[PDB]
């Protein structure tokens, strides 16, 4: 499945609203 998120989560942040941190990148659930 194609991840909607890929933000990388390495400074504990994410842009997508929505997604959560899975360090070093942004996923959601």
């Amino acid at each position: 499945g194609l991840p909607v998120c890929g933000e990388t989560c390495v400074g504990g942040t994410c842009n997508t609203p929505g997604c959560t941190c899975s360090w070093p990148v942004c996923t959601r659930n």
